[PDB]
């Protein structure tokens, strides 16, 4: 039936993560810059990553040299796929022998060319990487790639061939040579959701950003010229979407258009011609498109619009379009169902109704899909742990913490603590601290990275206290003073054990209230260079 | 209310900055060396019954000077006394530690209170008096706030710190310089032994092979304001004085004796008066100077008065960083207040020296006091922040004892200058040392000091860096005179025509504006080092960086004594 999305992950032009572009998305900003020479020397705009070339591969046991023949597409994928997992709140012992399928939208090879980097390797790191069992397909239909994915993806897993999904897109405009309306800006990017089935997401206790009602896709077939579109196809496909799925168009406040800015009044048309069918309703339908944010990000297109409307979904929040001065000459808006949403505003819903909308993707080679996603609706000291596989990475862990503790004055310190308890891997390199309010968690981590001493931090590296964590490992009276401990106040006995690489039963720390997991900044990898050899 | 200390400079045995000092006092190094036959021979006067001990706590190169620094004639540097010349230098790198100079000290009503017992070089000549000693600064800074040497033997410099204190509380000056020095200069000085001297030469404080001091020598001084104004003039703060106290021993067996009556007194009325409780005070540094009497004396008498107020037991770790460098004299207090406030902020305590067996005299098990010889954690509980004591006796009977608490706050231009260019270039030398040592120093901070904490003297050099790697480069590149395009260096009066146009043409002058303005560096850079006056101010917009500590001026090392 419904599929919930549990995980994201996200890394855009101007954002390096779901939180900047959500943030970047809210102030109407503009992501399209010029072409810099280190790129090539010069359209002359694009909507660029920053530090493309930069990997960490020994956390993905690649060898160094290995990381300088690899596609950047292949290795940003891999990074943003896994921080998904970790957004959802899963780890590498928790996802090891899952059903897992990968679906990778993907459409270049400029790097291969330039110098493994098949697409079919592509989709397969990650599998390869954390023990996944269900299939691992790149799709390449241009444009809607990432789209098409999460349309196979959610097949796969209402037929119960998998249990969850990892859908994503990822593009990069490497070279010269692969490169109001007038045409589209190119953008890159790298996107991932992970998807479940809902009844699992609500039995496992996952954080749901949203669910998808209703997916389909299908061809132009013959227009004039392959890359031209067909307003039949258009209205097909998001007809039969809303018949089989029996959606409404009343019930859709929100569309994310393909909206590539050339093919729009088509677009417009089609939409407009297939909500009128069923209401005579007008302008209740806001319009967007995150392309005038960030420009046309490809295969990873369809990924960028999901996760925006999500975000907005999750603030109940409209954001602006851009660029949008005067209608396009060949629509008419006013007696339309669409209005285009140049504003910040509410997302003004009905009678506790949940709010629904859609995200279009259409393909060069006339391969389409459209999604319809819609709002889920759900019915003392804390101890704080993080850990990462160098120091380094501990201190940049604890940094990325402190500034969304400081942005987020909400939140739940219990869930955030239980997060990192029961979300993360325990590596090798650990601090953990109490806190029992959002002051003393800031506190506590501004002190761990000025390094002023305070009595509530523990902090170790686990190689180096091996002899001194054995006393608790083996013997029986040992584990039930940790049970005792753990079962269960002293929570700074806890901690110091753990840090020095006890293995701790976190349920234990849980009496009949359990927290929950929730979205949490994901690992930071070393940013370390790696191009052409 | 509450004093800020904001600038600090010292010179002690093994140390010839506060960073040296530090380093040592991290790694429990004893400074104390024997005399060596430069100073005297101790052969000449060694009879183990003439003097008993062979050691001294000793400064490096107590003859050196820059005389033409302070506009005195070479001459007459050979006429003054060390301990005048060598205070005269901390004193000065003490304001610009803090972020002052010439320009901004003139005409500020800054007191001077300055600690000093002895007169070997006066003597040994037959200008020189203590009076002359405390204006030396004042007379070259243009200070108009009063200049008064104190000595009442070891506890001089602290007394001075509660006399600065009381005078700016009362608003009578705005800023006051407070220090000590102290140099054994003749075998005859440093020799009354009277019984003071340990026949071991170390300091053994608190030990019960406690059997006299080791003499040592010493230069420091701190930098004081009122907290206020302090934080209105976004200085950097060490830590704040919350409460200090002077009184004397009168009848004691002996003059030089110490009471227990009298240190009780003035630790318990100090608490009193300024709301001090005992339990909130975690470290004290001790007169501990490692005498048979003196020390139980000094343990009794503290652990009285915190017993009188708490139950608790061995929360405050006692120390004294005699053990380290010797008995400083009159440089005692200042050597002691700079302790602390590196502890402070280093959140750390160091380990005192030569404790090998508590003092039978007392006992410590059930007493709020402990022994520290770990280097650990200096550990606070909840909010607060950390307090210590700092107490200094002297063989006259005037005591001080005071209490200080941790401060608790809420690409770049690179100057240097120096009045030579061989100092310039031990300038350089002396920042990349700095930066090299402190990984996390924070880079539009440093900038922001060197442009409006240092006078802009003749000599110059400027370069931009956007990271600690760059920034080192650059001074290496400097100093190895090897070229880089965004090192820029000149002599001043070399350079005046080719600088003129900036000052006098008015459109010149708004293109300067506008550089200053339009964030150029690279032109700001080479038009300062030529000796064009810039506005440092307007090339900060909506955040200005602040003041933070920095190597100090690195005098020219010449040659005075005897005439």
């Amino acid at each position: 039936d419904a599929i919930a999305i549990v995980g994201m992950s996200g890394r855009y032009p101007g954002a390096r993560n779901v939180r900047e572009y959500w943030d970047n998305l809210v102030h109407a900003r503009n992501a399209i810059r010029d072409i810099p020479t280190s790129r090539w020397d010069v359209c002359k705009s694009m909507g660029m990553l920053d530090d493309i070339e930069h990997f960490d591969p020994l956390f993905f046991n690649i060898p160094p040299s290995e990381a300088e023949l690899m596609d950047p597409q292949h290795r940003i994928f891999l990074q943003e796929g896994y921080k998904a997992f970790e957004d959802a709140g899963y780890n590498a012992r928790t996802l090891n022998e899952k059903k897992c399928g990968v679906y990778l939208g993907i459409m270049s090879n400029e790097y291969g060319v330039m110098l493994g980097n098949s697409f079919a390797i592509a989709a397969a790191r990650i599998p390869y990487f954390l023990n996944l069992k269900g299939p691992a397909i790149p799709i390449d239909t241009a444009c809607s790639s990432s789209l098409v994915g999460t349309h196979l993806a959610r097949q796969a897993l209402i037929n119960k061939e998998i249990d969850m999904a990892l859908v994503g897109g990822v593009s990069l405009y490497l070279t010269p040579e692969s490169y109001g309306a007038n045409g589209f800006v190119p953008g890159e990017g790298a996107g991932a959701l992970v998807l479940k089935r809902l009844k699992d997401a609500e039995a496992d206790r996952d954080h749901i950003y949203g669910i998808i009602i209703g997916s389909g896709i299908n061809q132009d077939g013959k227009t004039n010229g392959i890359t031209a579109p067909s307003a039949k196809s258009q209205m097909d496909l998001e007809r039969d979407i809303y018949e089989t799925y029996g959606i409404h168009p009343e019930s859709i406040s929100y569309v994310e258009m393909h909206g590539t800015g050339t093919g729009d009044p088509i677009e417009l048309e089609a939409l407009s011609t297939v909500f009128q069918e069923k209401t005579d309703k007008k302008q209740f339908c806001a319009i967007g498109s995150v392309k005038s944010n960030i420009g046309h990000t490809s295969a990873a297109a369809g990924v960028a619009g999901v996760q925006k409307v999500l975000l907005c979904m999750n603030h109940k929040t409209l954001v602006p379009t851009l660029n949008f001065t005067t209608p396009n000459e060949h629509f008419e808006f006013e007696h339309s169902p669409l209005y285009v949403n140049t504003e910040l505003k509410p997302w003004e819903t009905a009678d506790g109704k949940p709010r629904r909308a859609c995200v279009s993707s259409f393909g060069y080679s006339g391969t389409n899909a459209h999604i319809v996603i819609e709002e889920y609706q759900p019915e003392r000291s804390a101890l704080f742990v993080l850990s990462a596989k160098k120091e380094k990475q501990l201190k940049a862990y604890a940094e990325a913490m402190k500034d969304f503790v400081t942005s987020n004055e909400d939140i739940d310190l219990e869930d955030m603590a239980y997060t990192l308890q029961t979300g993360r891997e325990a590596m090798d390199y650990r601090m953990a601290f109490l806190a029992d309010s959002r002051e003393m968690l800031i506190k506590a981590l501004d002190d761990y990275l000025a390094e002023m001493p305070n009595g509530s931090i523990f902090a170790a590296h686990v190689k180096t206290k091996k002899s001194e964590i054995k006393l608790f490992e083996t013997d029986h009276d040992a584990k039930a003073l940790l049970q005792t401990w753990i079962e269960k106040k002293r929570l700074e006995k806890v901690a110091e054990l753990w840090v020095k690489g006890l293995q701790i039963d976190w349920n234990k720390l849980y009496g009949e209230y359990t927290p929950r997991r929730i979205s949490l900044p994901a690992y930071p990898f070393a940013e370390e260079y790696y191009w052409l050899p």
